[PDB]
């Protein structure tokens, strides 16, 4: 478990600092984005994961991964694949998948 929870910190810090992470650093502010409140049932972003991971609220490495994939599904649900946010999210999702397999 400790080996697992350590890899998540390596992964999230690399995601937090990735060039394409700029759409995921703080929660989407629905005041600024038409339709986001209606379309996305369960928001998630890197800061929410970082709080939860610090406070220690990830039982398993698979709970963490679930939160990561929820970020990118929300992104694909709300943003077109050729939008600025969309393009960035594909890079981040492919980065997460590629590096997550580098341990599991
Ligand atoms: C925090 N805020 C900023 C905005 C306006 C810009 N904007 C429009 N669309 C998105 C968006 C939609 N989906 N995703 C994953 C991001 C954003 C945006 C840009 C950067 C961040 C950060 N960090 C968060 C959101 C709205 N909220």
């Amino acid at each position: 478990m400790h080996s697992d929870l350590t890899f998540c910190e390596i992964i999230l810090m690399e995601m937090e600092s990735h060039d394409a992470a700029w759409p995921f650093l703080e929660p989407v502010n629905p005041r600024l984005v038409s339709g986001y409140r209606r379309i996305i049932k369960n928001p998630m972003d890197f800061s929410t994961m970082r709080e939860r991971l610090l406070r220690g609220g990830y039982t398993s490495s698979e709970e963490f991964a679930a939160d990561a994939l929820l970020v990118f599904d929300n992104c694909q649900t709300f943003n077109e694949d050729d939008s600025e946010v969309g393009k960035a999210g594909h890079i981040m999702r492919r980065f997460f998948e590629s590096r997550w397999e580098e341990f599991y």
